[PDB]
RNA sequence: UUUUUUUUUUUUUUUUUUUUUUUUUUUUUUUUUUUU
């Protein structure tokens, strides 16, 4: 009956396992087919509407019918136009459905750049983040930044980017979710660490191209070492409450 | 399909984003509507009644029907006269509605000045605040002070004003809300930091005019550096329980 | 629309605000009404019955019908005689109504002196308070003592009297209220600090006359500095659980 | 109206207050009523049965019908004989009713002496108490010991006896009451301090006679100073968890 | 009425109290009844079946009908044969009833020796106990060990054996009782300290014979001083969580 | 009656006890039944499907119907075929039923080898484990590793492997179980230590064969001493929160 | 001298939240609690 030893003695095929992990992957976040659906509904005006949807998701939220209740007449007409065109939903729906958070996650490059302008209009302001860590990087102030993180970066550097980004996520998750307010750092960390690592390890946008974005935003140097601003934020998360 | 890199490589238009944030803005509070409604119901006697309502909201509270139960005959007639004229409500109602807290928040300048006289009649007395931080600024002893804070001030100075003001808010929020009494500093901070930052970043009263008020109250010097009293209160909040 | 600056630029009238704070004060002014009602129902025998009501409120409680259930035949007749004459009630009723706690609060001078005799008959004994702070002042062992506290006293000294008195209130509030037993020092403090400060800042009995009582009880010296017994009790409250 | 100063200036009559406190006293315990009922049901064999009831309450508990379920045939007949004769009950009944705890509390002198023999048969053994404080006084190992404590003893000495006695109460109350196990020393203190002080300040057995018992048990010397064993137990309670 | 002083002045009869404590003892003294019942039901094959019942109670538990559900066909027949012969029960039944835990408790000498062989088959393994205290005594790894403890041993030595044994009980009680998992060291201690002390102070097996067993197991030396392994485990309980 | 001493004086037969522990063992024989059922449903294609089920259980989870909801068309396909063939269930079912966790536990050899390829796809990534302990062993990244642990290894070495493996289990159990997030290290340890020790002490795969696997994975040397990576992870668990 | 638990637990690019929260010279509890 002890024939499992022979099954274990078998040489592991690296690519045979790589085929099944991509097949049995946690699908739902879409990312690559978000752009496929954006051009399907939007057509030619998909780029202008995507820019509108990034500002909308960053300042207000993910639920479009809830934010429409407390909004201006000018906003009410523009938001409803996007819901009836792109068939936008709220929460975590199917693979073929679109949400405001999914549009911001797929176009992570434009989203991170928009955070420099939209600094004091976010649920967690830049001044609040500056209090925890002096001169906190504005580009890290959204969960979609995890899609811009290069996993090929060295261990100490990769952890320094993720720990600095987790400082915002700790504050942000407690603001948007009221039942996580009383819960400790470790309890809050367990809710955002899983979708964060999934966005870093996603095959969408190559390792070299992702590294170029981090250099352009002024997060890492020519080699890959993070800036003093990132290092201070990563150290602040270690002693955070 | 990976054409999102080209969309991300695009230079972000600062003013194009500024147009949409004002369009998709959160329709809440608005200090302009309060003054517009005060002159609509009051007429000419709106300034004298506003002075009465600021003192009423400072010493008693926001609920007018609840405070009327335990009040003198002189007060009962004057308070009911304001409810039937200005159509005053309790809690968080619609944009077209008025509350005692909204009147005190819109006219933040007069409210701040009234705290110097009404020091020992507040829920949190000046002597109690003096125990935590020696010679605590009396002008910071109301959540409406956030509307007098200048966001154009340097980072270190802007945080010093907000941290000093948060020392009162920590004590005040635990007094008016009984379920926040047992909860830690971080838990209490999360409830008042959001409407505080919204009042600082609000377009009502220019950055230069707001800076003049802080100088007049004796909080900041000719340049913008806060006084020793403000600096001690900001340091006290860092080590607060 | 930004005309609130002109309303704020107005010079604050100290006495105009002083008129409205007394008008919009909590209830239709206490203490004075109690003595006015005591002479109205009692007549000439009001002083002897007040002495009886002080001993009754200090040893038993505020509810007269509840304490009558577990009392001697001699007590049952004397207590019922006071209820039918002075129309005594239980809890927090209207301005024109009388309670055993209100009689003890109005005549704070006689109440504090009675605590020296009635030391081991209180819910919190003198021996129990002497364990927390060596030689705890017996005169502070009732919430009515707040009416004998002089607010004109220097900041450091005024806080020393209130912190020493709060050490008793922390123990007393947890004894009379069972749901406050499990709650921390900060949670218990928030329930008694509000009516305590209201009795200190009350206009009943002059600042100079109140200072004379504290000197007579042996709490403060000829100038206003509290005794070693008061200073030790104030320090004990800072490290109290 | 400020004529309360004249009422307060009056010299407090020690004896006049002493008359009303005994008149308006709270009834719950019995002491005199217990012995009156023991001779009423027992008659001549009341002294032999009281000795049996002290051993029964000390080793087993207060509930007689519950302890009979897990007892020998010899015990079952003797215990039931006491229930049918003295009409013994369980819990906190009326003044005219008797319980095993009330018999042990009324005859505190015999109960404390029985603890020397019944040392390892108690819920909290003498060896367990020796671990907390070396050579712990055996006479203090029952809540009925509070009835033997002399309140006329000096402050430092009176607190030393109560703090040493509370060391047992802290362990015992957590053993019999399972919901008090998780609660801190201060939370446990609040449940036993009220009936403890009531027994100390009770008029049953004079101050001089109570002092003689403490001297006979070897707790205090010829003057009133407690022994090294009591002093060590009082110091152990101050640092107890 | 104060005639209790005369009743207390009476000389306490050591043996008169000793008669009633044995009469009013807790029905659990089955140490004699178990062996008496094993000889009645089993007969001559009682010694072989007792050895089987010790291994069964140590590895599985005290519920014979519950453990039979998840067991081999060979075990199912042997276990059911013991239940139908000795009339074995589960839980806490009457005096003249037998349970797997009662058989292991009565024959404590064989049970403790079986723990050396059955080390990794217990609910709490020997390797787990070695992590808390290096080289933890295997003979102490069962609540029945309390019946092998000599109470005539010196105070410091007696406490060292009990504190070392309590380290296992703390780990064991939390494994078998799931609601005790979240509860602190003090809460768990209160549940096992009472039946532990009862087994130590039990008259079954003389003080000298009990001391010989502890010497034979290698727990105490020729005089009575415990080994370095026992001393380390007693120190580990003091700093345990 | 005290004849238990003679029964205890008897020399314990090591193998006589070894016969009864295997007879009165928990369950039938798990791990053996899994392979027996895999060949029963699978037949010849059981080895290829087992490799697919290992990758599926490691990356997603134990519930097959829940993970199918958020998966690709290619993924939804291969998973549903395995449920209808092997009759796969979710949770803790009967002995004759199969789960994804049971397949991974029985074939522990290939499961440990799959973790060097699938490091960043696990709920707890390798980079996260590297932060707690530098260069954490990738073969210890699953609860099924306990089945590869050799119990015949020396005490200090055996504890070093289990303490290093417990570092992952502490992080993993808090990720998959949300109510264990707030609970301390000791509370989380009590839930995984019991099934861990059961897999180490299990008779499936001999002690010598298990030792060969740990040498092949690069965990222990030629004798049995663990590597510096394992020693650092075991030390990290001792100071872990 | 009781409690006898079980290779289990499989969570999720989302939980997107609001210038709000306005509490009270009040609260007046009782030699009890007796667990295995």
């Amino acid at each position: 009956q002890e024939l499992a030893i022979q099954f274990a003695a078998q040489a592991v095929d690296r690519n045979e396992i790589e085929q099944w992990v991509r097949e049995f992957a946690y699908q739902g976040f879409d990312a690559r087919r978000v752009i496929e659906l954006l051009k399907q509904y939007g057509g030619a005006d998909w780029e202008k509407d995507a820019k509108k949807m990034i500002v909308l998701a960053l300042t207000r939220g993910n639920k479009p019918r809830r934010m429409m209740m407390k909004m201006s007449k000018e906003g009410k007409a523009t938001v409803e136009a996007l819901i009836n065109k792109y068939k936008l939903k709220e929460g975590n729906p199917s693979r073929d459905e679109l949400t405001l958070s999914r549009v911001a996650a797929a176009l992570a490059g434009r989203t991170c750049q928009a955070l420099v302008v939209l600094s004091e209009w976010l649920p967690v302001t830049g001044t609040t983040m500056d209090g925890l860590s002096p001169a906190y990087p504005r580009h890290m102030m959204h969960p979609s930044f995890a899609g811009m993180v290069d996993p090929s970066l060295p261990g100490d550097y990769l952890r320094a980017i993720l720990d600095a980004h987790s400082l915002y996520l700790l504050q942000f998750s407690r603001v948007i979710n009221p039942n996580l307010r009383g819960r400790t750092k470790e309890e809050v960390a367990a809710t955002f660490t899983q979708p964060m690592n999934a966005a870093v390890n996603s095959n969408f946008i190559s390792h070299e191209k992702r590294r170029e974005f981090l250099k352009a935003f002024g997060l890492v140097d020519s080699n890959g070492k993070p800036s003093a601003a990132v290092m201070a934020a990563a150290q602040a998360y270690k002693t955070a409450a």
